């Protein structure tokens, strides 16, 4: 493997520890690294590491080589799981990122729901959450990234509660129709999910087409039905979701559109 000056980091000053909230990532540890912030060489930090699994192929190894590689030429951004280094010499290929210690968003809503039924988590607290994965989503696809799977489940949330897009490079409820049974993925697809995103932040981590069988969603679909408004859903919101979801991916909002709306609500949303 190639030695890059710009990422090596050395392993004696990665201490490994427990896996990160258990396998959804593919072989994820968390890490405390020395010096990871070269102002303090001393100062220890926490990261998560992913490797290969002992029983992994030659193509397994590619796979993560090429992650490695589209993290390296992305560059940074607050909302992204960013690349923080690369341990490739005389050892297994371990590679750094940055660590989401309070899990998924989906799984961060569900735990924040109100107890009991319906006869702590506002809605300015709901739209700031879009609005940074829309910040995320409107930087991925500046450096000519499509995500593929944009659901609450991959957006990590940190110890500062800061949204982070994971895993950006079948989940047939978030899917765009196009990408349905064409087999496309566009920017215009990822749009599509960014919609049914905003459903299930607003229904606090809710299943989307809840109770419709998968096979049933893409005659649901054909015939023009969406989901309904979520309980507590802004109609800003809900008109929002309703853009994403159009047949024609041309006349779907851009992520810059989106960041545009989104900043308008944050700013002037009441309750
Ligand atoms: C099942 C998901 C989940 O909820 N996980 C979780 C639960 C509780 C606490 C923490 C977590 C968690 O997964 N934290 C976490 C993972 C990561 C890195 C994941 C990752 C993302 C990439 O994006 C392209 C790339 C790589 O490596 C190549 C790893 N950070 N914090």
């Amino acid at each position: 493997l190639p030695l890059d000056p710009l990422w090596e980091f050395p392993r004696d000053r990665l201490v490994l520890g427990k896996p990160l909230g258990e396998g959804c990532f593919g072989q994820v540890v968390r890490a405390e690294a020395f010096g990871m912030d070269p102002a303090r060489p001393d100062q220890a930090s926490t990261v998560a590491v992913k490797m290969l699994k002992d029983n992994a192929s030659d193509k397994d190894l590619a796979d993560l080589v090429s992650e490695m590689e589209v993290m390296k030429l992305i560059g940074r951004h607050k909302n992204i799981i960013n690349l923080l280094g690369v341990c490739t010499q005389e050892g297994p290929l371990y590679v750094i990122v940055e660590c989401a210690a309070k899990g998924n968003l989906r799984e961060f809503l569900r735990a924040r729901r109100p107890p009991g039924p319906d006869l702590p988590l506002s809605f300015p607290v709901l739209v700031s959450c879009a609005y940074q994965v829309a910040r995320g989503m409107q930087y991925l696809e500046s450096r000519k990234c499509i995500h593929r799977d944009l659901a609450a489940r991959n957006v990590l949330v940190t110890e500062d509660n800061v949204m982070k897009i994971a895993d950006f490079g079948l989940p047939v409820k978030w899917m765009a129709p196009e990408a349905l049974f064409d087999r496309v993925y566009t920017h215009q697809s990822d749009v599509w999910s960014f919609g049914i995103l905003l459903w299930e932040i607003f229904t606090l981590g809710g299943s989307p087409y809840p109770g419709i069988p998968v096979e049933e969603l893409f005659s649901l679909l054909r015939e023009g039905h969406r989901m309904d408004r979520p309980p507590h859903c802004p109609p800003e919101l809900y008109g929002l979701m309703r853009e994403c979801w159009h047949a024609a991916p041309s006349q779907r909002p851009t992520f810059k559109q989106l960041v545009e709306a989104l900043d308008k609500v944050l700013l002037a949303v009441s309750e």
